[PDB]
């Protein structure tokens, strides 16, 4: 269980390559038809910042849900008392560089619920083993994980 290092990513290739999360498919919108592909995650074992208060955070694809929920489990087991925390989910706001998987509900930024920056390296390792298609120690303040489109 070798935690990831700052700026490290597993698998060791570019996020949108085929061996990872795959191709950008197109910004999903509130109104657009694809939007119905998103369902809200109401997992009580997961903490959603939701600074938008829109509930956008909870909105993700099914695969993204699946992996996030597995990760929720292994996080508690790993550090009892602590829970998984999502800081950023689906983006309506448009504050991600063009072609981010956030626009499609396929990517999340996470921390532990206590913001102990020391557990992040390990959090990323758990996200890899929860089955996230690309895991990346994007910042010292959060792990970025994303999933293939299905
Ligand atoms: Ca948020
Ligand atoms: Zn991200």
């Amino acid at each position: 269980l070798t935690p990831l290092a700052y700026k490290q990513f597993i698998p060791n290739v570019a996020e949108k390559t085929l061996g990872a999360s795959g191709r950008y498919e197109g910004k999903i919108t509130r109104n657009s038809e694809r939007f119905k592909e998103l369902t809200p995650n109401y997992n009580p074992d997961i903490i959603f910042k939701d600074e938008e208060n829109t509930g956008a955070d909870r909105l993700m694809t099914q695969r993204c849900k699946d992996k996030l929920n597995a990760l929720a489990i292994s996080v508690m087991n790993q550090w009892p008392g602590v829970k998984l925390r999502v800081t950023e989910g689906w983006d309506e706001d448009g504050h991600h560089s063009e072609e981010s998987l956030h626009y499609e509900g396929r990517a999340v930024d996470i921390t532990t619920s206590d913001r102990d920056r020391s557990k992040y390296g390990m959090l990323a390792r758990l996200a890899v083993e929860a089955g996230f298609d690309w895991v990346y120690y994007e910042s010292k303040a959060h792990i970025h994980c994303s999933v293939k489109a299905e």
